[PDB]
């Protein structure tokens, strides 16, 4: 009955909410920001220690000793400083994040220190994993084959809130997301590897997805689907796509952008207005009411009007004070964050859909399907944190019961972890139903 | 402290959830049904009382004088009966329904009583005319006038929920929703009365509704819209349109149905779905060519519909009054809410206000409101909660007005509208200058 959670940041407070219904757990929590993790020892009964993880290592040493869990909410280049912690004191962990090479050469000393460490809990890398293995799976027990998996998620505004050029909200400055834009996509097709090159091309990739009529979504290979051969195990498939799904025009108003020349990290050039910096960009002097936007207009895919309302709506071009940043791309995302931000009574949204192509030996080909969605609560917990924390504070309390038995690093691939969560998440206003059928 | 909630249906639940949470009023039941009854006071703790209210009307006047308010969730042809009582024993009263002709005529004796009864409340009637009203009496404020009033609304299921040839699930028998198809419709545009007619042209007045970009709506107008100018006080506008909003293929796969021959009330012909279909068009196998003929040019999406749902096979059709009656049926039994699916309601008013300036104020309201997993649904919600709130508001003393009326005047209105927030139904509001 002790658990210390590293991280008091957007992931902690659904954990902490779950784990003290019981009432039977002494709660520690530790964290670098003292505004946040006083704030959080208000509304919930905690013990708060200001504790850095890379300079202050002595105490933690000695502070993991006494604990029986640690729920590690931290960014995932620092897992092997608290699995370390781990291994010499000999007591379990949990983590909401990507197994790295860094944490997976651990797993010789992880084992022989004899205890339990999962990894890649919530919502992608977790949710995901669950899904699909939990499919898979019962296919593999009637002795059937998986020929295709094609699979889509995406986390959104509600439709209500959606009136605006890009049909999205954001919670954090998107620094690293829209420079993902730029990269290419890499996925196999009928036995066949395709590969689509990213950046100004890349909006040819984006297609409608109608599988909800009344949702008016589109979607998009994203990074790499080959890699989850060998993860689920499904080698034998001729089709692995990975995607993500967003509202329609989202795609085509980051385009915009693209044809502009704001994403990039080079510097910016009297505080500097928005107007003044798209005249450096075009190739004029700064001094223009209406003839920025013909230059602006003419560069813009040879006059999409749509892309210039967008940028007309955010003030890029008129009169607004641009933010101190270190580029172009940090300038934007700022900004982006200051008119699109998330509001006090606005609800998010997760969708994710999978489809798969089951060879029964039959010789029948199954169509089964798997929709999970769930709405953000408007006296409670966003969508997003709830998928994301829900597994994890899930996982450590079946640790904690003595509910898993295996040890060693690991996913939530065995169906000893999986099975449980997907059984429960029902109560905690994440629904998530089957469809199949026979061809 | 003590009320009296007759009739013991969906809407009945969330009312005796809301008024129980204080714990400080004994809350008595009414009702035909012994099932529902007995399940609800199980959950709630309430008085049950086996009564009919026609067959019974002695024992309903000894029952009302021992209460101080009195809250029907009936049908509302019955309300005079309740008003009867009520006016008699000196009670208190509110109703989630319309006031009708009926209940009208009652006025000069519940004056005379020296009591207060408050109709039209919920969904609609009721939000329709508390979002209205703020925003008018907000324009009369300031000297202004209304010239534009456009209004839709719309109870149907969440988007995840909404992959059928419809898209929709009916929650009872669609009898009256289906034959509305052929009843006109009649609104008020630019200082002249529009006529539209039903049946096979309906769908033409069909238009797309594209106010969140990420929902895929259509609209089309309700039977009557020019009512609101008397009732709202809003004579001086030139446009007036009530509507209703639904997901996209909705009527289009109703103008199907109105193209077979199914709508239509006229009496039944082991009888299936195959043998039907070549009666109104028994005949040999296949002969799609027959369905799809007789169902517009060549309209592959009307075909696939009658397809999915199962029109050519060869199910058994019950025991119905007529062919109307045995669609209804059907669909129910097919289109139907799950244990864990659920709805969503959709609310979308649209003023052009008129200042003494000279601008034109173009406003917009939205309303909009989900169901709960382990809660109540957004229909359940939105229709209760209203009625519960103003019976809740008599019974503390802020209404200090008295005889029949609706959720006209601010008193009523406002602390409603204020407090929707805590119940999970949110509602936002924006507002722009047009010179
Ligand atoms: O891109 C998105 O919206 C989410 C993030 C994790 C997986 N899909
Ligand atoms: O037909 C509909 O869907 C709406 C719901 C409330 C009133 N009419």
């Amino acid at each position: 009955r002790k658990v210390l959670v590293l991280g008091s940041g957007y992931i902690s407070e659904p954990v902490l909410e779950y784990l003290s219904r019981d009432g039977n757990i002494e709660i520690t929590v530790g964290s670098d920001m003292k505004n946040q993790i006083e704030q959080l020892g208000k509304k919930y009964n905690i013990n708060p220690v200001s504790m850095d993880i890379c300079k202050q290592e002595e105490k933690l040493g000695f502070l993991v000793a006494k604990q029986d869990l640690v729920i590690s909410l931290l960014p995932y280049v620092l897992h092997p400083l608290v699995a370390k912690a781990c291994i010499t004191n000999k007591v379990n962990m949990v983590t909401a994040s990507y197994i790295t090479p860094a944490l997976k050469e651990l797993e010789k000393s992880v084992e022989d220190a004899g205890i339990t460490i999962i990894g890649e809990l919530g919502l992608d890398p977790g949710l995901d994993h669950m899904l699909a293995m939990e499919s898979i799976d019962k296919a593999k027990e009637v002795g059937a084959t998986i020929e295709s998996y094609i699979s889509y998620c995406g986390g959104l505004p509600a439709p209500e809130h959606s009136n605006n050029p890009l049909r999205y909200k954001f919670s954090w400055s998107p620094v690293g997301v829209l420079m993902n834009v730029m990269q290419s996509a890499t996925y196999l097709l009928d036995g066949k590897v395709v590969n689509v090159a990213g950046g100004i091309s890349f909006l040819d990739a984006v297609t409608s997805m109608d599988f909800f009529p009344g949702l008016n979504l589109e979607g998009y290979p994203n990074r790499d689907s080959t890699k989850y051969a060998e993860i689920y195990g499904i080698s034998s498939a001729h089709t692995l796509l990975r995607g993500t799904l967003r509202y329609k025009g989202y795609m085509k108003a980051l385009n915009g952008f693209v044809k502009l020349g704001l994403i990039n990290r080079e510097a910016l050039p009297n505080p500097l207005t928005w107007k003044q910096l798209l005249c450096d960009l075009v190739g004029i002097s700064p001094s223009s009411e209406h003839d920025v936007l013909k230059e602006a207009v003419l560069k813009k895919l040879g006059g999409d009007n749509t892309q210039l309302e967008a940028a007309e709506w955010l003030g890029l071009l008129g009169d607004e004070q641009v933010p101190q940043a270190e580029s172009i791309l940090d300038a934007l995302s700022k900004h982006l964050v200051m008119k699109l931000s998330y509001g006090p009574e606005e609800k998010d949204m997760i969708v994710m859909r999978d489809s798969f192509g089951i060879r029964h030996p039959s010789g029948h080909l199954e169509h089964k399907t798997i929709d999970l969605v769930a709405y953000g609560d408007i006296n409670g917990f966003s969508a997003m944190a709830k998928t994301v924390g829900l597994p994890t504070a899930m996982a450590a309390k079946m640790l904690l019961d003595g509910e898993i038995g295996a040890k060693g690093l690991m996913g939530p691939f065995s169906k000893e972890i999986y099975g449980p969560i997907l059984e429960r998440i029902k109560a905690e206003g994440i629904i998530y139903t089957t469809q199949s059928t026979i061809k």
